[PDB]
């Protein structure tokens, strides 16, 4: 006997597509007290993202028109989605698959919790909920060399065969999509979506001495551990979107396979650090 997770308390009476776990948005299970939890992480997040998100979130979030004050029918937002970005989003309920999610993010289509973080639970989050993918997630999508990014990251995912791929290619999201920062000439600005939706992670991965900020690359990226409880201990910092992108892997796997995996702490002798 077990607390159930938030996941299958949220799906009770809910179907998924076996195959690519998608469900039809179920907008009948959002409570007037969802749409208030909504709007209050939206409008925290927006206060801090001045001086913090990089430009494109921003105008990500503006062009898309993400609603303020109630979680958002996916429906509508993919008519703008698709025609300013060619992707759109589907349902899920909860995490899914690396494979099956791979093959989403290979085909343009942007996986999404359908279901909202409880109130008292507004951060501290590890599993993505719906405020963190679609305010987190979705916007950056407005930068054309981003959404080529993330396409190009789950074709390589499809492809992947080598042992020790999944999680040298969980690393690589981890520390880009997620956690990523970006140097900009009026100074360091954030793309990564586990930092965008959070307060907490918002403020100290721009002003903390703790962490440190390593340029990205790529090998290096992909043998870092990570931690899932905690604020980050180093942050990768691009250049460009376009650097990312630059950014066939199965070399790769097999250079990097019997290697042992920097810490989520360390500092290797090839880094550039700030
Ligand atoms: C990307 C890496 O494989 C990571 O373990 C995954 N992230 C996600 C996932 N599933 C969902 N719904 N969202 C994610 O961000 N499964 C796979
Ligand atoms: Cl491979
Ligand atoms: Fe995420």
């Amino acid at each position: 006997f077990v607390v159930p997770d938030i996941t299958t308390r949220k799906n009770v009476g809910l179907s998924h597509d076996a195959n690519d776990f998608t469900l039809p948005q179920p907008l009948d299970r959002y409570s007037a007290e969802d749409h208030a939890t909504w709007a209050t992480l939206y409008q925290r997040q927006c206060k801090l993202l001045p001086g913090r998100a990089c430009d494109e979130f921003l105008e990500g979030l503006e062009r898309l028109e993400v609603d303020a004050d109630r979680v958002p029918d996916f429906n509508k937002l993919n008519e703008k989605l698709m025609a300013a970005t060619g992707w759109k989003i589907v349902a899920v309920p909860g995490l899914i698959p690396d494979d099956v999610f791979f093959e989403h993010l290979a085909n343009r289509r942007f996986p999404v919790t359908w279901w909202l973080r409880e109130p008292h639970q507004l951060d501290y989050l590890q599993e993505p909920d719906v405020f963190h993918d679609l305010f987190g997630h979705v916007p950056l999508l407005i930068n054309p060399v981003f959404a080529d990014y993330l396409e190009a990251y789950g074709k390589g995912g499809v492809k992947a065969k080598a042992l020790g791929a999944l999680p040298m290619l969980a690393r690589l999201y981890w520390y880009t999509v997620e956690f990523g920062l970006i140097n900009t000439p009026a100074g360091m600005r954030i793309y990564g979506a586990g930092i965008l939706s959070s307060k907490s992670e918002s403020i100290y991965c721009l002003d903390s001495a703790s962490p440190n900020r390593v340029g990205f690359d790529l090998m290096r990226i992909m043998n870092t551990r990570y931690r899932i409880d905690t604020f980050q201990k180093t942050y990768f910092v691009i250049d460009s979107f376009k650097q990312l992108f630059d950014a066939d892997f199965a070399p790769l796997y097999l250079q990097l396979a019997d290697a042992q995996p920097w810490g989520a702490g360390d500092i290797a002798p090839d880094d550039l650090v700030l």
